[PDB]
């Protein structure tokens, strides 16, 4: 649900979520990792099922952040894939992949895939 | 600056994507998959890195598409992360994760993974 | 080392996995799995990396099960990789990538990807 | 029966994979990699479906290589997952993951995922 994915989220890495979902089923916000080649803030952009079933089910949704700020630029970016499960403990489960800009011979070596767990926090 | 990102691209499923990459980042446009459980037009957002390095290298991207709009509601969401390289042939090269909205007890095969290839041809 | 790999070992989902680490870098043992298409034990075999690097990092290794044997067949086989990590509580950290058997048309759809992390019981 | 799993295969990197199929399930071979930190032979085990469904689906399998031998030692591992398509054209289409061994601390980037198509051509 909206109000239920938006607000602060932290992962275990210490890495910072603050999003806002929209009726549209958009998402906007920004993200600070606490690891990696990257300082401040970034933009982040995603969508979500705003209509999901109506059972046990965890809403599906993604986002994207490319590493690029007024600070610093990686050249990469990181998409991550995964389900809004809701309640008491809400939790957002993920699985991400972040490619590099790389020469088309180093492609093959282009894109980590990782799993990060968001824990939401009060408010 | 010289990234024909913008643009109609098809991958090798014969889906269409047709994005609009602003000056500052942001991509933005619609999605049509010639497969699965979807039909006609989804919204989709993402980002790339609007200033690449200045060698041989491809600018990186990603975009989600959440797989709802007001014919069929599949409750899932694929988001696709690559480089876009342009030239003669420009191509942006991906690898997906496709994840469904399931129960606790299912959530073990909820994430299915590909690559796509899109030209624009 | 081989003898901190061999063992059993359980996961989350509470699946068995009993393992012999030879000296040779080969892995081999059954595999008994708590969810899916199913039953009884299976044969894995996979590979490790016999000479790790003498710091505090992990031996990377990884290992396959096809899982057809003489109760069912499902026509599919996974590829868990990832790094064993020694010591008082020693845990295997792993991705996996499970590809079914589908005609041209759908192969779009044949691969799940998934993560496990493993315990080890004592012995 | 009619798998010919069994040979010689080359990806697109140039990569050379040699192998043997059991008639109950394993595979066993050798794999030499065209980039990466490796050089020589390496050898590879691995297990497939010796009785694929009897409709026009492909064969699953999956092989493992720890990449170390008498040359080098890249402390790591890659894993493939794919379907083997036989016929005129015959091919083993996979998607891998190289596991690097990592310290705690940058557990978080040891997986690397890609996709590579094998031929015998
Ligand atoms: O190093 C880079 O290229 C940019 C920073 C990447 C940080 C990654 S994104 C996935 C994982 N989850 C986090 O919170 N941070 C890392
Ligand atoms: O079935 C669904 O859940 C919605 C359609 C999924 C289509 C997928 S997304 C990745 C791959 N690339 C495409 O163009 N279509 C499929
Ligand atoms: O359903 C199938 O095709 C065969 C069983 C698959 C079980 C998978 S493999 C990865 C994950 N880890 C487990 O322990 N079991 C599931
Ligand atoms: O650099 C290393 O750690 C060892 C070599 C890795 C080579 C990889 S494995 C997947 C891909 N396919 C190949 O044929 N080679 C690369």
């Amino acid at each position: 649900a909206e109000a239920g994915i938006t607000g602060t989220w932290y992962n275990q890495l210490g890495s910072t979520f603050i999003v806002t979902a929209g009726a549209d089923g958009a998402l906007t916000g920004t993200y600070e990792s606490a690891v990696g080649n990257a300082e401040s803030r970034y933009v982040l952009t995603g969508r979500y099922d705003s209509a999901p079933a109506t059972d046990g089910s965890g809403t599906a949704l993604g986002w994207t952040v490319a590493w690029k700020n007024n600070y610093r630029n990686a050249h990469s970016a990181t998409t991550w894939s995964g389900q809004y499960v809701g309640g008491a403990e809400a939790r957002i489960n993920t699985q991400w992949l972040l490619t590099s800009g790389t020469t088309e011979a180093n492609a093959w070596k282009s894109t980590l895939v990782g799993h990060d767990t968001f824990t939401k926090v009060k408010p």
